[PDB]
């Protein structure tokens, strides 16, 4: 998709996640963020259009998704055991890292 | 010392990182905050009294601070490098992670 899409595609199923009750939703939301988070990376925001294709803050704005990818590949290791109430929280986690990519960057 | 005082040593160190000037003033700074993050993990919150220390509860609060500490190497990495600009930014990107356990454990 286009990275305004896939910012939505990670929107809404980190929601997904906090009200699912089974492990299976849970893992499956995770699944799509994980590509949607792949994707989004191949992106230039609007806010960086004007600059460099080996930018620093390009390169930056790239790990970035390679952090969130980490995350995401974590919970979904507590979810795959079955460790219901973890992954949800470890998925939480990727909160604070959203708002920071947002702050420099959106 | 007391989980009151590790934070208070993670709270003074985080403007102490706020006001410096060189490389080695926030090195010391994430040094301290390092240690104190590690001791505070290992001590039980007074809303988390009537838990058992395997609960996902104090496994969410331990899990936490091994996230921050993760993220304060980060930043000792920027400021060894030089970085003092990164290393800051870097810094004041774990409040968010502080106030996403504070809004569980406070
Ligand atoms: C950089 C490494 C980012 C990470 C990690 C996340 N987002 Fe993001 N997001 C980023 C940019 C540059 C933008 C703006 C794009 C634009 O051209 O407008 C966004 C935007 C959003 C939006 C709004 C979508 C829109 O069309 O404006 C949402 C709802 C959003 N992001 C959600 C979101 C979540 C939940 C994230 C973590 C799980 C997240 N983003 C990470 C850059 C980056
Ligand atoms: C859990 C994973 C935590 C993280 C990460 C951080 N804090 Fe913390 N904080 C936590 C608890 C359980 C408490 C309650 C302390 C109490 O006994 O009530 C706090 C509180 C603080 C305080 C208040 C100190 C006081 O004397 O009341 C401060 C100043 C504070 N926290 C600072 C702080 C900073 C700066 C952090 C990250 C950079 C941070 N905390 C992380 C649990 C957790
Ligand atoms: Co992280």
């Amino acid at each position: 998709a286009d990275l305004e899409d896939n910012m939505e595609t990670l929107n809404d199923n980190l929601k997904v996640i906090e009200k699912a009750d089974n492990a299976a939703q849970v893992k499956d939301a995770l699944t799509k963020m994980r590509a949607a988070a792949l994707d989004a990376q191949k992106a230039t925001p609007p806010k960086l259009e004007d600059k460099s294709p080996d930018s620093p803050e390009m390169w930056h704005f790239r790990h970035g998704f390679d952090h969130l990818v980490g995350h995401i590949d974590d919970a979904l290791k507590l979810a795959n055991e079955g460790k219901v109430k973890e992954a949800q929280a470890a998925a939480e986690q990727l909160k604070c890292h959203c708002n920071a990519c947002h702050q420099h960057y959106r």
